[PDB]
């Protein structure tokens, strides 16, 4: 495993990230959860994302229990608040009520004392980030949380929350954008203003749900056990813009000549395309098969030519989302 | 239920608060005070405003045993502290030690790790404002409160705090006037300068103590069970003004025709009308009679007419309090 | 009782505060210590001066087991840090190490979460005023101490710490100085700069060690159980330098009629002259007879004739100390 | 024993400081480590320098054991962090997450609630000074360490911290550079920024490793059980400077006389000589022998001629290491 820099800061994060993001009604058992984390660790990945919503609870419950017994040191726990997780309006979002009522909880199903990066899931109009901020303050003096991260949040925002971080001694170090081959939206104006703010990116969808697997052949029918056929949730139609798309599927399947000529499978020259760009400390993995995570994992630290980055661009062209 | 913004916080309270302001000595029983929080619940009220002082710790031990159970991001606890509680001169005020010395026996009772709101009951010339607000920011970083407010200041005194707490990282974010269809004190100078400031008002006397529920005829015997004919506390002599003075009670008897226009009852009606005011987050109501509550509740989300705002001051005209 | 205010703050102590210092080889008996305490709560006597050194830590343990059961909100507990308690030389002074490894003793002897006033006894050179007032900050926030005191200090210094103070949300707020009707020393410069700074004075030796309770005759030999018998501990030298005087001895037994004008004894007299300094909060006194602990608490709210000031500089003269 | 100011500080530490660096795979019994501290303790030493890295966790937990018993304030408890104690890239350095992960497993292996000095081992370039010096401010308002100390540091960056501490209320009062008759590259720019600062120097290698006890004869077979025979550890070839140079042995050999001169052995001089630094607070002593302790303990506040000083320089001429 190859390690980066979290923005300017002493902690280092593996290159490729374990997500374990579960549906609050999900058919996945609990021991093939167990077994891809446990993956994870063999193959060298340090880091974890999770979230108090995931699963409901589910997926922060069983990270914690696959990780007891990983001495602390060796572990980067990354959770979220922000999203529903209670009934009624104070259930949810940055007010110091509903943070301060969250931590406790995200502490005791990890079973740690301390999380490593507390992100701000969304961000959330409705409260000053003075407020916020020195809700984080007061969680960095307790020992509760280390360093602070935000996902999907207004570059604005970004600025305003790393100026005052800075001010209270509360380390804002990372951003949480979707980022891959193909959705290029934080090229524009996120990285840029993060690098200077001394900010990393942890990338989620880096495969866009398995389209940069090439595994998606123009008109055919889905494989057995693929995304496609089981679409639960609210994120099967973000995949449905790529999957209704033959042009796309298509371009995607030619990129495996490339991939071949690097010696890779599609799936790691699309992870290894993110972790180019020096913006990024690491490269969020879905996966619940274990052969899968340890072939995702040695795209860590692969370095692409100048000549297979043009000729990537070429290939997509026009199918690249940028801003 | 509908729910309003506490100040430029991201709390929300509802915009019906249910107040359990007992007696010293009280004839009250506890099973009827119980069943009443139950009925406020049930209703949708989620903000409750108690104090210290009220009932001698009756009224916090029987909302903490009334709202055990209660998930606690679905519950906003406001209490006060200021009032005597204790013999000699440090047993009340706003002095580090009187505050230091009340907050764990407010959460023993309530039966909370913190108090969502924290009112600084009455204004106390004898403390400086930093020493408060140095004791307020103690007990934000020990996660004990979240959110400051005051009852009965002086405006200059409000403006001054609420500097202070934007440099110590304390939410001050509620003020709790006497506000009403008959009294509008706070209409001139109080709530202008408070919504500069990101400061709500939670409001009390919203019906007078009963007599803008127009259940007071003039020259007449007030109904079995009222308040006029049960007058403990010197609260009673405040309810005196106005059932010595046919002229309101007979104006209050002609908002009727007004309120069954609008499909309310008078007490809706009423509660409705401060409701209409921006600068307020919630009305709190008195009652230990389910049927009232339930009723009283409904009264959230009302929008009156502005047909409907210049006929209520026509009808009450001169009786209505300024400043 | 009559209450001040301790300085510029919300603290209120009685007018009369009871100090219980002992020898390390002390023959007073504990049954003794603990029923003076007893009759100065008796005398509502609410303010208690002490010190870890006083006794080799008898004097907090016998106060701890004296005030046992007295409601917290009813006790001003006051004692010091600084002077040698420990072998070694951090053992003694106002080190962050000596005051963090000294609180916790202080605390678990008094049999409380928190003293009302901590008191530097002694000013220590070594110890820079931002190393000490940090220190005074952290226990402040952690809640162990309330306000901060200072006793036999350089005026500069006494400056310095309050504005340090001012700015660390330190409440410095009391100095004890030496001050009765022979010693007025701290009448030039410490109660002027004091009073601009929002401090008020607790004094000691305001009886002069029983000097100025008129019990000593010139040319005699001096009461059964007298202190001049009985001259325990490097104080009894203070005293010598009166009872070597027969000047004084004669011109304290000439204020018995200005005593007996008023309805005073000389000790009642002499607490009062103490009192009329508005810079004065309390006047400590030493006693271990019951019967002269509540006389002397009935100087309390005394105020004595300009005619009878003016008469008792006369009959003293030039046997008073100025700077 | 003699005493210090460890910087401009409340804080003495004794002029002889006891070091027990321990290698990860040591044949030293731990009987004999034991009894070494136990003689440090019989010769007035106070101070004891370690590392959580030295005998990976063994020597601090030796220490632990040894001074159990011995009151608290009598002690100075020097422990570093920065060197790796964890597998993977966060189990090192100077991170927020590394010193987080540090402090309680030195708290426990020491057997105490506070660190009095707790330093910063070796500068570490991926962490910014505002992360390193905020994650100190937490620890010292939850009082687990008092002081600051940086160990091999930058000039620019000790400076720097400086700053930040004082800005912060942390108390940075100590650096630990190599120093002796033999090595004075500190003279040039360290000591007199460090003094500037308010940094006192506790000094290592004060008998480089045993050359300046005059004890290795050049041309020659080593002692029986001398470091020579012995060398554990990649500190043996800083030593093999010294004993492959037949020059520097017979010169060191020469100083006996001037010595004998003063009463000293060559081991107290050259200790002697280190403590004439106005800059040094200490000098570090390492000895597994109780007969070796005692003797160098006799060092502490002995003055040397300015003449014997000049002599000094002489004998040892160019062998003398300056920048
Ligand atoms: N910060 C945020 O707001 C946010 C939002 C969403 C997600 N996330 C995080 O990011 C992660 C994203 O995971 P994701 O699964 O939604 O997106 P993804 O990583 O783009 O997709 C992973 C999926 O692609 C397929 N796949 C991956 N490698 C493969 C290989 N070598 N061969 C064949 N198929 C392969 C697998 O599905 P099949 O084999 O079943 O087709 C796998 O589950 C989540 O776990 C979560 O932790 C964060
Ligand atoms: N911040 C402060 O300093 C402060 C000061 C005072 C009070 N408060 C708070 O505000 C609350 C005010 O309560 P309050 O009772 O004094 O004043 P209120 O809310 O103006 O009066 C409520 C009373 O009016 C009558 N009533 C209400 N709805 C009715 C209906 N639909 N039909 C018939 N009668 C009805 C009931 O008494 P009867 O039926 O018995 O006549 C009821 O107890 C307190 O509970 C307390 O929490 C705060
Ligand atoms: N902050 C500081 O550095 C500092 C320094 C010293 C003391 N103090 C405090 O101040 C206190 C001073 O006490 P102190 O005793 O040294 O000085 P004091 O209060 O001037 O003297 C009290 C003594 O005078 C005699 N006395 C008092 N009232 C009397 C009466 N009505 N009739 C007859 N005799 C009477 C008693 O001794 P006999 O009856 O035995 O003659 C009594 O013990 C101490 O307890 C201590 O807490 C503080
Ligand atoms: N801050 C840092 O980065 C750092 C780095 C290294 C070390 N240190 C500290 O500094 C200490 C340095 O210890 P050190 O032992 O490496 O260097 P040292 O103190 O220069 O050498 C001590 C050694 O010299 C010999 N010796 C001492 N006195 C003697 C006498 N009177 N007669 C004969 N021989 C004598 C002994 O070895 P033999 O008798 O076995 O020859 C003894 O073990 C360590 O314990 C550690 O705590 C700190």
């Amino acid at each position: 495993m190859e390690f980066r820099s979290l923005g300017r800061s002493g902690l280092s994060v593996s290159e490729i990230v374990y997500g374990n993001l579960l549906y609050p009604q999900d058919d996945t058992p609990d021991e093939v959860v167990l077994s891809s984390i446990r993956a994870a660790l063999d193959a060298g990945v340090t880091t974890f994302d999770t979230a108090d919503v995931y699963g409901m609870f589910r997926s922060e419950s069983l990270l914690g229990r696959a990780l007891a017994g990983t001495p602390r040191e060796e572990l980067v726990l990354c959770t979220k608040v922000g999203m529903p997780t209670g009934f009624g309006p104070n259930g949810r979002g940055l007010s110091r009520k509903h943070v301060m009522e969250s931590v406790d909880g995200s502490l005791r199903r990890l079973r740690v004392d301390h999380i490593d990066v507390y992100t701000a899931h969304r961000y959330d109009p409705a409260t000053p980030l003075e407020e916020l901020m020195w809700t984080f303050s007061d969680l960095v003096r307790a020992g509760k949380i280390l360093y602070v991260g935000m996902s999907e949040w207004p570059v604005e925002r970004i600025a305003e929350a790393a100026g005052i971080g800075a001010r209270l001694g509360v380390p804002v170090i990372c951003h949480m954008p979707r980022y891959s081959m193909l959705w290029r939206a934080p090229e524009a104006e996120v990285i840029p203003a993060c690098r200077d703010l001394g900010i990393g990116q942890i990338c989620y969808f880096t495969l866009e749900q398995g389209v940069l697997t090439g595994k998606y052949a123009p008109g055919a029918p889905p494989p057995a056990g693929s995304r496609a056929t089981a679409p639960k949730g609210g994120r099967a139609p973000l995949m449905r813009r790529w999957l209704d798309d033959d042009k796309v599927l298509g371009r995607v399947e030619r990129l495996r000549p490339l991939a071949e000529e690097a010696g890779l499978t599609t799936a790691q020259l699309a992870l290894a395309w993110v972790l180019q760009n020096p913006g990024v400390s690491g490269a969020v993995i879905g996966s619940f098969n274990a052969e899968q995570v340890l072939a995702n994992a040695e795209s860590a630290g692969v370095r692409l030519e100048t000549d297979l980055l043009v000729r990537i661009d070429e290939v997509l062209g026009d199918s690249v989302v940028h801003d």
